[PDB]
């Protein structure tokens, strides 16, 4: 499989408010094929941003979601939008 | 009026390809309430950024573009993007 990871960027005491967003909003991309769920991990230390971490079967497998319904899901969310930034690292998962 | 300047970042020798997105591609927004037609600047010197500017009667109609009709639009460009970067520059008109 492979895992994609996103440093999303939220500006001080907003982060409740994006956890939330994950919560109370749309928390549904579990049933996009491949995908294999996600953590929503909140930084503690060494870290001030949000870790989005995902795990696929395959990389066409997380396609399907960014290149599918991923440009049009929430969009009101990101209309007005608690998050100021994101990076997506992505991964091959060499061991277990 | 207001004036939305969109500095859109393009690595070397893809300029005709973003060209061609323009012309060949959808540049069809013109009957969104509020627009008042954009021009596309190829940057000769000073420098090396494609500028969008765009004029709209008011803010608001230019939300009812980006928080409307365009989060969702041109997907397959954007999954295959020529550009890798852009700003929103935003403006008041203060003289014509
Ligand atoms: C639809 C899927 C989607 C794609 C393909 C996408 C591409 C994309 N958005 C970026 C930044 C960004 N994109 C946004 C917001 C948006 N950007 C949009 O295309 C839309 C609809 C919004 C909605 C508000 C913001 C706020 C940034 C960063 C701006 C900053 O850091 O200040 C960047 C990198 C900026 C850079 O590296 O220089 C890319 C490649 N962003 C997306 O959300
Ligand atoms: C693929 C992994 C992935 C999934 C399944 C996912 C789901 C997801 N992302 C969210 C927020 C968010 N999701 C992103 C960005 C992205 N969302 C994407 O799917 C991708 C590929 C990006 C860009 C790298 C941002 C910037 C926010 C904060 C939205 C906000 O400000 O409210 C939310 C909260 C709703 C919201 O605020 O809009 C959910 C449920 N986020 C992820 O990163
Ligand atoms: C809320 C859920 C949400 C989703 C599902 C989403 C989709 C999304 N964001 C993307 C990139 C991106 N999206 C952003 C940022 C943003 N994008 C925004 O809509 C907003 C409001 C921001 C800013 C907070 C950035 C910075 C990238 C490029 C990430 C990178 O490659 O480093 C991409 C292209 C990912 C890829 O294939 O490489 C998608 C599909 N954007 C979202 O926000
Ligand atoms: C301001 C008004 C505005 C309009 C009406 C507009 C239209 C427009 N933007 C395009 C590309 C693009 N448009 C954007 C970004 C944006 N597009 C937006 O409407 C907004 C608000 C942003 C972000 C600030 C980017 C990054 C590209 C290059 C897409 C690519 O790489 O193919 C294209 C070419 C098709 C494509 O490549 O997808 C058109 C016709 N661009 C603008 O900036
Ligand atoms: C092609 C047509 C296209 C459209 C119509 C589009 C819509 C779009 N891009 C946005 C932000 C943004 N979009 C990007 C960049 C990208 N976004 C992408 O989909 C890709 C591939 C990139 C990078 C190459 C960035 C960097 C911002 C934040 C710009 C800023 O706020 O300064 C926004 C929010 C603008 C705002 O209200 O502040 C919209 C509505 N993005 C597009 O690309």
């Amino acid at each position: 499989p492979v895992v994609k990871i996103n440093a999303i960027e939220v500006p001080a005491g907003a982060g409740p408010e994006l956890e939330k967003r994950f919560a109370h909003s749309a928390h549904a991309v579990e049933n996009s094929p491949g995908f294999l769920g996600f953590q929503l991990l909140r930084p503690v230390k060494g870290e001030e941003r949000y870790f989005v971490v995902t795990h696929w079967e395959s990389d066409e497998a997380f396609q399907a979601w960014a290149n599918g319904p991923a440009i049009a899901a929430h969009a009101g969310h990101r209309a007005n939008p608690v998050a100021t930034g994101a990076s997506l690292l992505e991964f091959e998962v060499v061991l277990d």
